[PDB]
């Protein structure tokens, strides 16, 4: 809720809000596996089971068809916007990763004159850390992360806007002219706010003071738009792509086509077309039957007869037999299907 | 190809280079969708189609069965080498945005001395602390080929220097090694940074009035992550998955390859619904039962074998009863998976 004060934690809460994305994508892209392969089950029972299984599974076929390609359909709008989420939250973290090396500043240069002359080789320079960057990892210990805190979480912060010029001038004493004992030390610092405090350092030069600064955006708008990018998701309402599934009778058993069907396979009226073309009870006393009640069955029956209905399986010898769930891939499931109607046509 | 050497051109090869494998990442995911499709029409018009169609549909289904669980097994794979290459490149492009930022230094103080005593108006520079706004300016071959022999992306930069330079005197025309800091001396520290340690400590301690870098200290921003951005790249390489599903099911090539097919033309179109082997058929009949299926050698299967299965009727829901159309009028899963719950249930019935 407060706006990110480091470069350690303003890149940990970006990829932190990232990974709220990322994590439902992959979650819908795994629901798409399942889903792709429950209706490929379905179809496969579907052709190979005896008439009484045929029509329990009849009505699921319609209705997860409509799952699996809404599914697929959100899965595509969401592809792009997060990718594009990605590429722009990971350049602005490798921003961040810089600011971290600049974020105790960029050394100084001291000189110390001596006592002797106020002649000048490198010996007198006596601080020479002016260009070293800050090594360090982050602290292994530093800052409400959810979809639901993301609508107010503010951008991410920018945290170094300018440059430094820091300087100390002590002679003999503030600087009373600069002579064989003075010590001049000059570096440069970083902040997110201007500094010019030559006022107090003017009266007071042995006091290491910003007596300049200068502009130094290295963010730029990098972190806006990562920002941004995180809110296009949610605009286009994609951040939880293909979350229903095939296998949770709640999808299916809210679908139209599925009362229908119940009524057209499981009631011995195949012509209807219209969900009151039998009394709701009748639907009701129908699905208890098929699906244990109100669908309580669903898994731990249905889903497994599905998976046990015996199907061709080819062989060298000669085509033999298995059940679904033991030849359980695609390649063996459409040779099934070929070999079923094959049969039929023979 | 040498190197990169400036910021902006060591983020545009990167970033060119990833482009090689997320395109052809996005050609597989494409051609997953159509192959997801073509097989969907298959499996609904093997149900609905005349006898004889369903006997040129047949081996088609068991290969394209084949070619999508490739293709989706491709995909799986390529998917987190794709994903993970795509974080470490953009994350090293940040760091070169920086790069670019300090790629001309960080500027100076100057400090012009009558006496020697010292404000700011003494200090004529104060440019230390600028870094770099404009835009890049508007490096090469670029090519999957290519990748293996490309090098390490460049560091740019593992030094920042101590520029110094000091000029006493009037006209500030001598070394402050012997001409002492004096009243007219212009004493200038700078800030540069580059891909290389420098310590000319000592032609300077013999003319200061020269600027040098007289100290160097690690800037070392990249850390690995050029490196590791690199390694990604080649990590989807060794996988062997830079080009995933990029077999159509719309090609006949892709189909006659298929493990899958000549047993079920043998199975379906040469009257041997019990053949198990390839030997149980002369190749010149499985050849001669193609030819007239597909056109001679697949030659027709786009333009009249895919036509023919798109018109297949099959039937559509519809309030006063239920009506047919085609595969193609109907075209779309959800309209395919309600047909062929009603023509299984036809059967039934
Ligand atoms: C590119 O270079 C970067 C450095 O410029 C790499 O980042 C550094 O990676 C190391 C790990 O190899 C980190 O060291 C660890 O730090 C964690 C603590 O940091 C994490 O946790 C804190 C607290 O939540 C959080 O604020 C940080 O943002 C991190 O999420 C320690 O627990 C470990 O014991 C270990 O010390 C560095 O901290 C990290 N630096 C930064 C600035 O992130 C980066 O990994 C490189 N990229 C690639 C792709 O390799
Ligand atoms: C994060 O901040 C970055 C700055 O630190 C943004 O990068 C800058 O973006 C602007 C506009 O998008 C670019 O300005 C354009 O530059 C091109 C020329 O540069 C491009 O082409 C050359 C080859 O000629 C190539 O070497 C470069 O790498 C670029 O590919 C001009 O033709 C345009 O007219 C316009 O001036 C800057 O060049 C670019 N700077 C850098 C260092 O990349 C970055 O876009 C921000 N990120 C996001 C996600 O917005
Ligand atoms: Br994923
Ligand atoms: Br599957
Ligand atoms: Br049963
Ligand atoms: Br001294
Ligand atoms: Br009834
Ligand atoms: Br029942
Ligand atoms: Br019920
Ligand atoms: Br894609
Ligand atoms: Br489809
Ligand atoms: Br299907
Ligand atoms: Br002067
Ligand atoms: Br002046
Ligand atoms: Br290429
Ligand atoms: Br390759
Ligand atoms: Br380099
Ligand atoms: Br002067
Ligand atoms: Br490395
Ligand atoms: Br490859
Ligand atoms: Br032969
Ligand atoms: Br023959
Ligand atoms: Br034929
Ligand atoms: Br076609
Ligand atoms: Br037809």
């Amino acid at each position: 809720n407060a706006p990110c004060t480091t470069a350690c934690g303003c890149k940990s809460r970006l990829l932190k809000r990232l990974d709220l994305y990322t994590s439902k994508y992959a979650d819908g892209i795994n629901n798409e596996r399942e889903n792709s392969e429950a209706y490929s089950k379905l179809v496969t029972a579907a052709l190979a089971a005896v008439p009484t299984m045929q029509r329990k599974i009849l009505p699921l076929l319609g209705a997860a068809a409509d799952i699996l390609d809404i599914c697929r359909r959100e899965l595509a709008t969401a592809r792009p916007l997060v990718q594009a989420a990605i590429s722009k939250i990971e350049e602005a973290a490798g921003v961040y990763n810089t600011l971290h090396k600049l974020e105790r500043g960029l050394g100084e240069a001291k000189i110390e004159f001596g006592g002797t002359d106020l002649r000048l080789t490198k010996t007198k320079f006596r601080a020479t850390s002016l260009g070293t960057i800050h090594t360090a990892d982050c602290p292994n210990a530093d800052e409400k992360i959810g979809l639901e805190h993301e609508e107010n979480e503010p951008e991410p912060a920018k945290l170094i806007t300018h440059g430094h010029l820091d300087a100390t001038c002590a002679s003999g004493s503030s600087c009373t002219a600069v002579e064989a004992n003075t010590h001049l030390t000059l570096g440069l610092t970083f902040s997110g706010s201007s500094k010019d405090e030559s006022a107090t350092w003017n009266a007071a030069t042995n006091n290491k003071r910003a007596i300049h600064s200068n502009d130094a955006d290295f963010l730029g708008s990098n972190a806006t738009v990562a920002h941004e990018a995180l809110k296009a998701i949610r605009s286009a309402g994609a951040s939880t792509p293909c979350s229903s599934l095939i296998t949770d009778f709640n999808a299916v058993r809210a679908n139209p086509k599925f009362k229908l069907m119940v009524i057209k396979a499981l009631l011995n009226k195949p012509t209807a077309e219209k969900e009151s073309d039998a009394p709701a009870d009748e639907v009701n006393n129908a699905i208890n039957s098929a699906y244990g009640r109100e669908g309580s069955e669903y898994n731990t029956k249905t889903w497994k007869d599905i998976g046990s209905t015996r199907i061709p399986k080819a062989d060298p010898p000669g085509e033999k037999t298995d059940t679904i769930d033991k030849l359980s891939s695609l390649p063996q499931w459409g040779d099934a299907i070929a070999r079923l109607l094959l049969q039929e046509i023979t």
